[PDB]
């Protein structure tokens, strides 16, 4: 049975609860049907460092197997690992076993079949294959593979560091550990590892470099070590947090900024995509190299349907995820982009700090929060979007309400889990800003004068 656990862009869920074994099976079954219904018979699977996950992988499994499947299990391994697998192994489909940054006992399935990142109803496709009892039978197949040293070596062998560098690595003893310190330490560094022992009990933070809380005991072991870098990983590794060696935190749009100055500069007219929540600066500066800036929907899986679909070289968005498409296979992978960082890094004679603080910074507010209610978020920004009215400001309703203005912008979206409505502003002086916060402030009172606008 059911569904609150068949999300947008996965499968997610309590391991003990909403998600248990048997559900996992019947779930492996309908991934295992539509694979072969796509013509692609090999799946591989991999798993990341939970507790709950050892056993479950088999109910996965069992459920591949039971349709006629090929599987190729690769085991405990970084997401990007998995995604890695999909993209050199025989079969261009992959299954990873994970629950991301949530708590221990929350567990899940990201998909992808024949090369496709499956989505929205891609994904209500495979539940509703088990509320019908359309999923397919037959007589699978079990393979072992060790993907991880091909993996490890893949990287090793791209990657340039041209000087030496120091850099404390937080794992949040979550799965990178299992080649993240290994693999930046072969790249040519010194390795201060933090919490990188895999521990499905996290008895540190989670590992969600998402949350600034997460990065105080990085920040504070790159300042007391004079380390060059801090990096920190979320808990299946397709995510990753940068600090400076002076403990700034690198928003992954000003990360953005460093990668799409080097893809551009040997990818003349490149695509690059970035979301609605990162800076205009990017836009500026990706078409200042050569390049051509595409805003595109928040979602790591959204991303990476627009990459293929532009042929974009890299793509970003707020949340962490990169995914480099030159040199690589496209998908988002925090541990080679800490590569590919290191690598523009260890090239520049300025400290870390410098190269990053060199890029242009407007005035930004932080993320704004407001809870709503389940039932009224979404139509607030229908509201907006039908009856707001914002002057010569450029709209982009791709997400939300995004109002681009000359010097500054603001965004008004709908959180797809909590009834809360997310806002950001940007603009370069603090005049700008608020006139734009106002014209916000404004637009949401008109749809409902007792709505509370914190700012
Ligand atoms: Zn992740």
């Amino acid at each position: 049975l059911p569904a609150s656990i068949f999300r947008a862009y996965d499968i997610r869920g309590v391991v003990g609860d909403t998600l248990t074994a048997e559900t996992a099976y019947w779930i492996g079954r309908a991934i295992g049907s539509e694979s072969l219904a796509r013509g692609e018979p090999c799946v591989a699977v991999g798993r990341d460092g939970r507790l709950s996950g050892p056993e479950l992988v088999k109910q996965l499994i069992q459920g591949l197997v039971d349709c006629g499947c090929q599987v190729s299990d690769v085991g405990m391994v970084p997401t990007p690992v998995l995604y890695y697998a999909a993209n050199v192994l025989e079969g261009k489909s992959g299954v990873m076993l994970t629950g991301s940054h949530n708590p221990p006992d929350y567990n899940g399935f990201k998909i992808v079949v024949a090369g496709e990142t499956l989505a929205n109803e891609q994904i209500q496709a495979l539940r509703e294959r088990i509320e019908k009892n359309d999923l397919a039978s037959g007589v699978g197949s079990v393979e072992q593979v060790d993907i991880l040293p091909r993996y490890f070596k893949q990287i090793r062998d791209d990657i340039a560091m041209a000087k030496p560098m120091k850099v404390v690595v937080d794992c949040g003893n979550g799965v990178a550990g299992v080649i993240a310190p290994q693999l930046i330490e072969a790249l040519g560094c010194s390795v201060i590892p933090l919490y990188c022992e895999v521990d499905g009990n996290f008895p540190n933070h989670h590992p969600d470099p998402g949350k600034p809380e997460n990065l105080k005991d990085l920040i504070a072991k790159v300042k007391a070590e004079n380390a060059d870098l801090g990096l920190a990983f979320d808990g299946d590794g397709d995510r990753v947090g940068v600090v400076t060696n002076t403990g700034t935190i690198i928003y992954p749009d000003r990360l953005l900024m460093l990668f799409a100055k080097d893809v551009v500069s040997r990818n003349p007219g490149a695509d690059i995509i970035f979301d609605v929540k990162c800076t205009r600066r990017l836009i500026a500066l990706i078409s200042g190299y050569g390049g051509r800036p595409v805003m595109w929907k928040t979602g790591h899986s959204l991303i990476k349907k627009k990459m293929k679909e532009t042929g974009a070289l890299l793509a970003g968005e707020m949340s962490g995820h990169v995914f480099f498409k030159e040199r690589w296979f496209g998908f988002d992978d925090g541990i080679y982009s800490a590569a590919r960082l290191l690598e523009i890094l260890s090239q520049d004679q300025r400290d870390s700090e410098h190269v990053f603080s060199a890029f242009p910074s407007d005035i930004s507010t932080p993320e704004i929060n407001i809870t709503v209610t389940e039932d009224s978020k979404f139509a607030i920004i229908e509201a907006l979007q039908r009856d707001a009215q914002w002057g010569e400001g450029n709209i982009t309703t791709l997400d939300g309400v995004r109002v681009d203005y000359p010097k500054g912008w603001g965004l008004v979206r709908a959180s797809n889990t909590t009834p809360v409505l997310v806002l950001r502003f940007e603009a370069d002086t603090e005049e700008e800003l608020e006139r734009i916060k106002t014209v916000f402030r404004n637009q949401l009172k008109a749809v409902d004068s007792s709505l509370p606008v914190p700012f």
